[PDB]
């Protein structure tokens, strides 16, 4: 288990470095991955990005049993597939006790590498696209409050 960094920590604000090709397939990467899934499962998350546990790497995990397959995504690139935007509720492990409505692209393509270095290339919609976009934002130092445009919908979970 690792400790989840909280909003205000400068490490959530950095642009993350790519996973080097040296680490693809490695034991060391695999152990980081196991540690991430163990952390995410312990606190109930649907996703987790490496910088949230203080590892400066373009690596994300996500999934849950709107079903999203368990997935480990390295070095990602996201491409919006059209202009359609949708609002949905988000919260974040790094921003405990809050929720906010955020407008994200409805449809994206995402690509990157799996942990063995095999390419990933998928086009998704709705909740799956929302999760990817949230997680990838961590890799460019963006948390969801910096994406809100309707502040009438941002507030404490226990109030909302
Ligand atoms: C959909 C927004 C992406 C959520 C990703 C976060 C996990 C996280 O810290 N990602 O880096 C999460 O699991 N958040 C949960 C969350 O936002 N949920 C619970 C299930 C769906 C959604 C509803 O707000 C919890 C912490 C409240
Ligand atoms: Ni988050």
């Amino acid at each position: 288990i690792r400790e989840i960094l909280k909003m205000g920590d400068e490490r959530l604000l950095r642009i993350a470095q790519p996973v080097p090709s040296e680490l693809l397939g490695s034991e060391e990467l695999q152990r980081l991955i196991d540690d991430m899934f163990e952390t995410m499962h312990h606190v109930g998350g649907v996703g987790l990005a490496a910088p949230q546990i203080g590892v400066d790497l373009q690596l994300v995990i996500f999934g849950f049993e709107p079903a999203v397959p368990p997935t480990i995504l390295l070095n990602p690139r996201i491409t919006p597939l059209d202009d359609e935007m949708e609002e949905g509720w988000e919260g974040c492990l790094s921003v405990p006790g809050l929720r906010g409505a955020v407008s994200r692209h409805r449809r994206i393509r995402y690509q990157g590498l799996d942990p063995q270095g095999q390419p990933i290339d998928r086009s998704v919609e709705g909740f799956h696209a929302r999760v990817v976009q949230h997680e990838c934002d961590h890799l460019i130092g963006r948390l969801y409050p910096s994406r809100i445009t309707d502040f009438s919908k941002f507030g404490f979970t226990e109030v909302l």
